[PDB]
């Protein structure tokens, strides 16, 4: 079984997550009836990856005691968790993963899995703020590369917040900071909200802490709140 994802989850809640992770989609899974109209118009690749990371969040609920059933979509495409759980999905090439919780101990999860390449810098200025892109230089190894890993953890932020706030937050929304231990390819962030961090219940969102990973060719990043 992989355990990629472990690089990134905390100690401190441990025992209240689960995680799945797969690197292909196994051939010949069969989407479940009730999940089949979320992919009814989608091309094959979206198709095939939408049941294995699907398949990734049942072995996972299944961990932490829950019985398999359908998990629908919801507000802007969120995952519809079961009863008192949590928790987040991520795809790339080689990569399906999904990590979950219990709601009693994990308020949400974000998580995000990316190929560990340049992006263009014209993808970089629109999902980046200058301050950004001048301390990550000063904070990351220059063998990283530093704006696909900065974009790894836009991403997680975003599916952390949108469960508990059901609003857009933009790539100018969140100010990352980062550190790296000192093996050089894991760390931790920081994302500090810049807008209002109302959230449905509990306190406002205001700063999110997360984890950040390299490797086998891929960013991991995971926010546990
Ligand atoms: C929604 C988004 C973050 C998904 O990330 P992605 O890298 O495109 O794709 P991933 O495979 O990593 O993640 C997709 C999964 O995210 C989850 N997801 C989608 N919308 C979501 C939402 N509103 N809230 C939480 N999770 C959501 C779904 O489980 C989805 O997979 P599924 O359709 O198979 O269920 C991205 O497409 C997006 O729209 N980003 C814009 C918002 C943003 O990044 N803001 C910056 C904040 S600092
Ligand atoms: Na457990
Ligand atoms: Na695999
Ligand atoms: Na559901
Ligand atoms: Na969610
Ligand atoms: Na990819
Ligand atoms: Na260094
Ligand atoms: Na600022
Ligand atoms: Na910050
Ligand atoms: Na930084
Ligand atoms: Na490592």
């Amino acid at each position: 079984v992989g355990t990629l994802v472990a690089s990134v989850l905390p100690a401190t809640v441990f025992e209240d997550l689960a995680y799945a992770e797969l690197y292909s989609d196994p051939p010949g899974l069969t989407p479940l009836p009730e999940e089949a109209p979320l992919i009814a118009r989608s091309v094959a690749k979206r198709r095939n990856e939408f049941i294995t990371v699907r398949h990734c969040a049942r072995i996972a609920l299944d961990q932490l005691g829950v019985p398999p059933a359908p998990i629908l979509k919801g507000d802007k495409g969120e995952p519809c968790w079961p009863d008192g759980m949590v928790g987040s999905l991520t795809h790339c090439a080689g990569y399906r993963g999904a990590v979950v919780g219990r709601r009693d101990a994990v308020r949400s999860v974000g998580i995000d899995a990316e190929p560990h390449d340049v992006l263009p810098n014209g993808v970089l200025d629109a999902i980046s703020l200058p301050a950004e892109r001048a301390d990550m230089p000063r904070t990351m190894p220059a063998a990283l590369h530093w704006d696909r890993i900065l974009f790894c953890a836009k991403e997680a932020t975003y599916k952390a917040w949108f469960p508990l706030t059901k609003r857009w937050l933009g790539f100018e929304d969140a100010h990352i900071t980062f550190e790296t231990d000192s093996t050089g390819w894991t760390g931790r962030f920081v994302s500090r909200i810049l807008i209002d961090g109302s959230t449905l219940s509990g306190p406002p969102l205001t700063t999110l802490r997360g984890r950040w990973s390299v490797e086998r060719g891929l960013v991991l990043t995971a926010i546990v709140l």
